[PDB]
């Protein structure tokens, strides 16, 4: 007649590393770390993206024949670019404070274009040229959304228009100035040398001069038209002013925003999906508080590190066959028998015997476990973030320095998960451990002298304990007294 | 006769959360984040702050009529602003550099005017120049440390005047450039058409020719001035020479730096109130490491976290009478309300009487492992000076983005490991006073061996007679065993 | 009997815990690096550029004073003096220098050449210098620039260009010279209203001479602006002036693998390696975190506000949760040298030690990965802490500094605190380790023996040599000497 305490093995191949130990097979274990996702580019939180393919913002926005046709959605929550788009500045040149521009309508609510200066309407200047760098079928063409202006016959009066923003949201403009390769042309397109473009509304006051220097080719040109952008506020007024030399907008953009996003540089299109959280590989959609996937996300997105694995137990050490020297200790192996509980008996009787687990001491360490589990997911904080950034190659420095930041942050919480993961891993092999051992106790002090401390966690009875009375001992109602005489020989 | 293990509870109704359980009632219990503050302004650390209320920095220097009578300390820690300061350029315009010289005076030593160009003495030049964008009361006027130096009759020979710094100090000095709306008015301001404003010291070199435009009327006006500034050093010359549209100074400003600072955005006035650590909302007063007042602090400051409680547990688990080691809530199932003198102890049976006495020895152990547990997490927390809120231009949203995503980026870290550690160390203070109980029972218990009987829920049952005498050796750890059989009752 | 005990020595290793201040312990590693070896080094087995008192700037123009410097090909990073006393001699300024310097801190490799030989300017007076650059003490100039003026009384339209068919990409600088007065512009180069353009695939750019009196600086009253471009490979640079045009005469081949930084010191290269590099000296460790000095480059351990960071690896030294180490055990075995922990038996036969090699091993196992984990898991990419702003990029400046000091206050608490944690869990490792031995034997005996309270067991039966050996490896007969009679 005897009872033993014992405890679960399976078939678990599953393996945690702690402080102290590697490669631990554990019979439960759970990855808190997200790896997968669904190789899609998805809606973020109900609204598209911008798919701009091959074309670049400036492409698109100046109306590039390779961009002037594009969709575009009337908003959405982040901006999709190729790495280096095909299709920007068809005439060569360049854009002031680009970046800026590409950060602002990174996201939007809303997002309009509108035709505000009639081209029609610039009575005093020819209005029609074009270049062959934006050439289609192939005729000379330009930038649909803007208008070359050149002299008329011999003369380039001032040319003076302005627009008041009476559409009802802030509104994006953007214009030129051109820069000839030299003084003859600069005579032949504004047939006056020392122009200059003027603009003012209530906020910008910008001029512009022509900077004519001896350049090589680009797409077959010598000259470069340089752009600059601004927002024009409701009832404001915005004013043109130049004696050449200026490329004018025909149209604006109204816009609404609601915050702001990012870039993704990808090749992927966008599929009927949704997401919170998008990688540059595909959408997540975890709980997890760390992924490996790829660092450039955007979205509410779990902390990147750069771990492979990371593995919490929660079942205990797997022995088929600590700090409380029970479990792998004097009771030296697990029972592949006991399929209902962590922790638990074996009885042997004359009515049989014996498997039988503890389902109080089982459920408060599901409990404990289940709390260390989600105290580590949920505490994660999570807010809105764009990773990735635009910066020119005049600002290697701001580059760099958002580099270093996003560095020591990878170092921070790789570090940090995975010494978590050590630490917390050691202490669960320890709770499981210590709830053996108190179980172990409750049968001992129980028993006492009623029956001899076999070793291995079992109890060998002075007595013949019938089922009735295992069960007194698995609920911890034994009855002591009942049983002296008929122990030992007393 | 008998003696029993046991400890303290009490009236407690803290709660903790640790990583294997949430709201356990302890005894006693510290709270570690900093949720209150003052309601006030102070001076940070013996300095008063350089009040603004509703003039912008350019406003106040460039002294727009609605500033010109401010007060301007000798010395200041940190500059106050209101959200959106009512009072900058009167007359319409732009600041070159603008957040840069703002971030230059966030804190000073140390900060005086000098006239360093008396308008008088533009002998050759009206210098009364008003504007109704500028109207004092309700006359025409203009920035009153500034001279918009304009036509005399129907002349404006050229402007060429100078300044040796000799102040013994660092200078601050503006200017400005006028960009007429229209020809007509460059013609009546300053009669020559095709002009140019040039100012030159050591190290700047700067020549500028008026934008003559037409522009949307701001404060009723089509022109704008644009302002720029410079440092200039001890004993170097700043020249400036202009045929038309310089907009001069009149004043420079010695300004001497012992470090940066930052602004902060508040409808609060500076009150007679001292701290380490200021917030719009109001000053705060801790050693705590961590806080949750606002994001927008100045001063040496607890670490920001996002969470409402930071709750240490001190005591042990409170189990009022009508874990790892096993002991509380445990083989002894419940705490003593009556054991007032310490965490741990004794209750004794005997002829004598019962019979609670405080361990004095395992109870001293845990106040002094509990006070270096708190003390380590709040002493190791290295806290230096910083100004949280940064001046961004509206084309630097980039670098304003980049400031934000740092912040969010210690935020999250700060709040994670802050959270995680207070779980984790209230895990582990639990499984310590639950040892601590663990170790004095079997203390007992080796000193006994079998001349005692094991009773249940800590208690011991004698196999002789244990006068008080004896039982204080069982208290501090020199009973005697030898003497006590009388273990023929034991058979 | 036979008793349970553990190792005690002569060490005076303190450590702190959580719990504890002082504790002394039989042994201890010290995590924070202290230690440099005061000397410059090569980084990875490449030197860094010495400049110096000679700034990038007045190194790159050939100011007079920096033509002893000779360089290197190949460089790991920069050092230059706290602050370089050879820059602009003639007195000006540098378009987008700070962007200029972070892209030559590390280079592979370097090649000056002569792209516009100063002969060909044949319409142009080339000899012009001025006592600002004053060697010996005649008017001199910048050794790698070209200050055109007039011939005779003429200045013709300069124009010249240079393809760049070197095969590398090409650093070149131009200047403009903005003169203090109109009899200046005219003595040097007759027109009145000239301007320099530059221009290439990419580089557009015409600048103005800005004419007005200044201060002397080197005795002169005007200026030199400078700027720089990088030339690609097959692309073609065009200069053309009627003035005030301060041409190269050459250019720079450089290669890239990755950026650096520069190093502000006095000291020199003393023929040494490292791969990591501070102003004091270079460190060379593998633990996780030193305190030598905030500005390092190469693969460092994380900088820390730390004066110690020691970890415990063995006991507290007595010459905890489980109560057996200075607990019912009172003190250590200065005997027992073999393990940590172990036995004392007394017998018929003798006496005394025993280590339990298995139980120690198992300790010794645990614990290195303990420490192999607090310092491997640390992350060291290669980096260059310090960095370059100028007077008016201060926000930039401080924002790089509130992100220094973020990472500091994080990683100091993180590594205090983790020393402190792991410490109180090795010490409370070692008395559970303890504890479970003692537990080994009690649970072995049984009733055949009498538990003292000491550590010690006091056998109801001869034990001897044999049976103590039994005893000390978990086969003890408990039925074999069952024969009671206590
Ligand atoms: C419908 C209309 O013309 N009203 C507004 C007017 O309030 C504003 O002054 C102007 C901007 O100058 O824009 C327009
Ligand atoms: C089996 C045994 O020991 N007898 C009683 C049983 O009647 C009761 O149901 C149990 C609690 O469930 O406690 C005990
Ligand atoms: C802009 C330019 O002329 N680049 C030239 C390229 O046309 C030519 O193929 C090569 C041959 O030397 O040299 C380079």
């Amino acid at each position: 007649d005897q009872i033993c305490i014992g405890y679960h093995a399976n078939n678990s191949t599953e393996k945690v590393d702690t402080i102290l130990e590697r490669n631990v097979t554990v019979t439960h274990a759970k990855d808190i770390l997200e790896k997968t996702h669904n190789g899609k580019l998805c809606r973020l939180s109900g609204i598209p993206p911008l798919e701009l393919g091959d074309c670049s913002i400036a492409g698109w926005l100046l109306g590039n024949p390779e961009c002037d046709r594009l969709l575009s959605v009337p908003e959405w929550s982040y901006i999709v670019e190729k790495e280096n788009p095909v299709n920007g500045l068809c005439y060569p040149g360049s854009f002031n404070d680009y970046e800026e521009l590409k950060h602002l309508i990174t996201s939007v609510t809303h997002f309009e274009k509108v035709k505000i200066l009639p081209r029609d309407q610039w009575t005093q200047h020819t209005t029609t040229g074009g270049s062959r760098a934006c050439a289609v079928l192939d005729n000379p063409s330009f930038f649909r959304n803007m208008v070359w202006l050149t002299k008329k016959g011999s003369n380039y009066p001032i040319a003076k228009r302005s627009y008041n923003n009476t559409s009802g949201e802030q509104m994006l403009i953007i214009w030129g100035i051109h820069h000839p390769n030299d003084d003859a042309e600069q005579r032949t397109l504004y047939q006056n040398v020392g122009t200059y473009v003027s603009v003012g509304t209530s906020t910008l006051n910008k001029r512009s001069i022509p900077e004519i220097a001896t350049r090589p080719k680009v797409n077959g040109q010598g000259g470069r038209m340089e752009f600059s952008w601004t927002l024009l506020e409701t009832w404001d007024v915005i004013n043109f002013e130049s004696t050449g030399n200026l490329i004018a907008p025909e149209y604006g953009f109204k816009i609404s925003k609601r915050g702001s996003s990012g870039i993704m540089k990808t090749e992927k299109t966008l599929e009927n999906c949704e997401t919170k959280c998008q990688t540059p590989l595909g959408a997540i959609n975890t709980t997890l508080p760390f992924h490996n996937i790829h660092p450039l996300t955007i979205g509410e997105c779990p902390k990147y590190v750069k771990s492979d694995r990371l593995v919490l137990a929660t079942g205990l050490r797997n022995v088929p066959q600590g700090l409380f020297g029970a479990i792998a200790g004097f009771i030296e192996g697990g029972w592949q028998g006991m399929v209902d509980g962590w922790y638990g008996y074996h009885h042997s009787n004359d009515q049989g015997s014996g498997y039988a687990a503890d389902k109080e001491s089982t459920q408060k360490a599901f409990d404990g476990i289940t709390n260390k589990v989600n105290s580590v997911i949920e505490k994660m904080n999570t807010q809105f973030e764009a990773v990735g950034k635009e910066f020119s190659n005049l600002e290697r420095r701001l580059e760099n320095l958002n580099k270093k930041m996003e560095d020591g942050f990878l170092d921070v919480w790789t570090y940090n998960a995975e010494l978590l993961v050590l630490m917390e891993n050691e202490r669960t092999l320890d709770f499981h451990d210590s709830n053996v051992k108190n179980l172990y106790d409750k049968v001992r002090m129980q028993l006492r002298d009623n029956v001899k401390e076999l070793g291995n966690g079992c109890f060998e009875f002075y007595h013949k304990c019938d089922d009735e009375c295992m069960n007194s001992v698995k609920n911890g109602t034994y009855d002591y007294p009942k049983y002296e005489e008929e122990s030992k020989a007393a």
